[PDB]
């Protein structure tokens, strides 16, 4: 496994390069793809940011977010995937795998490895924490748009500081930021202040098919496909539901099962003081953080889903109470 | 006006202090009041707590949250009045204002200067930032335990680093805070993971009643007593809402009607990019800050309040769009 200073050392001997996010992509994907993107082109090499994915209706307004190409036309030295924990998650771009040498970082201990080089580091929250590293080490200069495009990533993969994934260093780091001109303000409203009305009434959905387990301490509710149709709705708009579940007095694990397109449920774990559900996830075929982790399946009923996944999470959060 | 030097002089000089936050306590107030009591403890001095009101829920497992009485038995030499801008905001304390020589430390530019020593700056987002500085300059030690209460105010009066207010200065306390050991996650999870189902009900009350005004730049609600008595719940309940209706996307301005107790009507405004509901507010007969602002009326009809608020509103708004 790579360390920083291998991945700089690659960076620094190629100059044609192309930075790939993951589809869905979310704060850190964006943050880590400009940040790199932005940083790598300051020592002059040529560069171009891709996802394979509609870019979200709360980043149009960041700075440089046009750098973003969903249909890239670039021939690149080296192919630098971040943020994405495997070939899948990039969508068209893993067909570049076989051809261009490759770099991935990312903080995902999920982390396949299928870079020619990795650094896969989970002791960091965010991937914009490594990508602030390499450019750092890199020498280059932050400006004010790209410290808050650093700043984005480390906020919205930490809930903007209230998770248990908000240490000493992502303290350290968002104060860096901030001296160099991070608008933090700017990033919170453009995230969390750009909700849709149809959002209220897709939770209320939520709320209406909330279940209690375990005296309280476990809660779930679901989304069906139809449901978000009702809504206009898509699973972009239910971003932030599960940690609302979360937010319930007394709740320690909250689940959400969101069925969408049809047929494809994604089931979303929280956890609040001690339970592990990445211990869940991974024995259902996901994976991810001890507070936080998921799981996905093609193919089945929700009806299905729902009480298997219950079933294995109360198996585990009893065992848990008894230590 | 007193500086801080002025203040750390006179607290030096007294060893009997009566350390007062003011009622319908918050955030700030319970980190300031806990932050500079166990200070000023540290240096041997004899410190008692107090709030003339009930601690809310929130703050009950936070590390020392009882030393703060409602009923203390104490002869202080000094009063020091912390976070509380005028002398009826700390209840049947200000009785002590005529009899005893007083300290007021406050960052709202609201302060009435009732102490016979007043240090009020607001640059600083929380008075828990001026109690940190008073705290360092004193040469207190911090513990895990004084710094988790230290960044208690900085993180609530700040939204959690979301709101307008938050800037390198509150970035740099923030990391000094958890170097030394504060726990930003259980800050997070006690004050906003403890939501009740009735307060998701209260806002469905809220929501039906929203108003959108101005091409949907301008929200407003309300709660009148009799629906916080059909729901269980207080003003404590409510907490957050109007900053929930500015996160409506393209919302510049969200007011807040809230009628608790009886007849006692506090309106609550917050704006998102550059309105200035302070100046709305003070022209009403309240304060505040340029992004967050309040009135409270006694004696009124919520349905008279609300009609002339929103009057003054609109007439404000149409001028500040007019440039
Ligand atoms: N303790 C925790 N650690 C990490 N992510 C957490 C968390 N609690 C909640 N989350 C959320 O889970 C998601 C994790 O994303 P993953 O690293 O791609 C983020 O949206 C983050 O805010
Ligand atoms: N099916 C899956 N396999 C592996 N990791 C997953 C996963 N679904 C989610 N995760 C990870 O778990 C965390 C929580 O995911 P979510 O926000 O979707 O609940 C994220 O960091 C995410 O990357
Ligand atoms: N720009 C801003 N400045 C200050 N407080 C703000 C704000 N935007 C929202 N708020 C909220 O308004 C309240 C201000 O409290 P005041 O200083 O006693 C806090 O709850 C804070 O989170
Ligand atoms: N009636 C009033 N007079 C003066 N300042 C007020 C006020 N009501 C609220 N404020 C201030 O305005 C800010 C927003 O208040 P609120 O959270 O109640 O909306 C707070 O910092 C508060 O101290
Ligand atoms: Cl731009
Ligand atoms: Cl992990
Ligand atoms: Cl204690
Ligand atoms: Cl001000």
């Amino acid at each position: 496994g790579s360390g920083m200073d291998e991945i700089v050392k690659v960076l620094s001997q190629h100059d044609r390069i192309l930075v790939v996010g993951h589809i869905m992509p979310d704060g850190d994907c964006v943050s880590s793809v400009l940040s790199l993107t932005l940083g790598l082109e300051k020592l002059g090499k040529e560069v171009k940011a891709a996802v394979d994915y509609k870019i979200p209706y709360v980043f149009e307004k960041f700075p440089y977010i046009d750098k973003i190409e969903e249909n890239p036309n670039f021939d690149p030295e080296l192919l630098v995937v971040v943020n994405a924990s495997s070939p899948d998650r990039i969508g068209k771009f893993q067909d570049l795998l076989d051809k261009v040498p490759s770099v991935v970082i990312d903080h995902h201990s999920t982390n396949t490895n299928f870079g020619n080089w990795n650094w896969v580091d989970p002791s960091f929250a965010a991937t914009a924490q490594m990508i602030f590293r390499i450019n750092k080490a890199l020498g280059v200069e932050y400006d004010s748009n790209l410290a808050t495009l650093n700043y984005l990533g480390i906020a919205t993969n930490t809930g903007f500081f209230r998770h248990s994934n908000a240490d000493v260093r992502v303290f350290e780091d968002a104060y860096k930021l901030v001296k160099m001109g991070a608008d933090a303000h700017f990033v919170a409203k453009e995230i969390l202040e750009n909700k849709r009305f149809e959002q209220f009434k897709l939770f209320a959905e939520v709320l209406e098919r909330l279940q209690l387990l375990e005296n309280g301490k476990i809660a779930y509710s679901y989304i069906d496909y139809d449901t978000y149709l009702r809504h206009n709705c898509t699973d972009e708009d239910s971003a932030g539901f599960v940690g609302e579940l979360r937010s319930i007095r007394g709740v320690e694990v909250a689940v959400l099962f969101m069925e969408f397109p049809r047929g494809k449920i994604h089931v979303s774990m929280r956890s609040k003081d001690w339970f592990n559900v990445n211990e869940v996830a991974f024995e259902l075929g996901g994976g991810g953080h001890p507070r936080a982790a998921g799981v996905t399946f093609e193919g089945k009923k929700i009806e299905e889903v729902i009480p298997r996944v219950i079933n294995h999470l109360l198996k585990k959060f009893k065992e848990g109470v008894e230590s």
